[PDB]
């Protein structure tokens, strides 16, 4: 069991659960590894990560008042690393109608992440990060389809400058 | 608003647990026989436990692997079997994937101050996630997989002799 290759370049819905809110929060997706940039719509606001820069957005989506950040956090992609762990592989829903996905767990530095593709064309389907067990925070990730539309979702609007 | 689907009442696979007071991740074998409302699961070690809840006699019994010392209590809720009531709000219908490797999946929200949520399957009706919820707090959440129906053997469901003797 080798790792496969997600697709760098997608888009999507997700829902986002959060522990110290404790909540899920729906949004749209627009993951773009090769770029390094990511927006998420909320389902208020949308949020434009731009990793290349240094520089995020968030806006409100009546307001379109923006606030423009630096980002922080080092760019982690949506992938299984090549260094990861297999843990497990399982059907989803049952006999005459099954997806195979395979479980992966990287324990980037005691922080882990652990992460669920499908097996033979690896859509993301889950990703869990975990401090000592504790579970910090867990998507899923649905209705994925290769590749984005209209780029123009990364180009934040003229009000943040 | 579409019709909620009958999922199958008996079946066999396995299960990760979530529990937000201790924040954490149970994996676990798990027969579900909701015709008899019974169910027996299987800690797996990803203190090693066996649980066989038997609703109709309002018995539960956690067992352990190692010793097989068994403690019998008496069943304090209800059942609530894993399928979607009738007056379920319908949510939002998804798929699991992407072409030629996908499934489409629908989202249930019964809410019946608690909420429930549970995500199954659109065309035969397979369960894949289970969520309660209290005041927008994920409280439990379970995911479900490589399910098989029916009950290969019925006694997994009879428990041990040491747990006829215990109190």
């Amino acid at each position: 069991p080798r790792p496969c290759q997600a697709p760098q370049q997608w888009e999507g819905r997700q829902v986002m659960y959060q522990q110290s809110s404790g909540r899920n929060s729906r949004a749209l997706l627009s993951y773009d590894g090769l770029n390094q940039r990511v927006r998420v719509l909320d389902e208020l606001f949308e949020y434009i990560l731009l990793y290349k820069d240094g520089v995020m957005f968030q806006i409100d989506q009546a307001t379109k008042q923006c606030s423009k950040m630096t980002l922080t956090q080092p760019w982690d992609p949506l992938d299984i690393p090549q260094n990861s762990t297999f843990e497990d592989q399982y059907s989803i829903g049952g006999p005459q109608e099954q997806i195979t996905v395979q479980e992966w767990s990287d324990r980037k530095s005691y922080e882990t992440w652990i992460g669920i593709y499908t097996v033979k064309d690896c859509y993301p389907v889950q990703e869990t990060f975990t401090i000592n067990y504790s579970v910090i925070l867990s998507t899923r990730f649905f209705d994925i389809q290769l590749g984005i539309k209209d780029p123009s979702v990364f180009t934040p609007p003229s009000t943040c400058q």
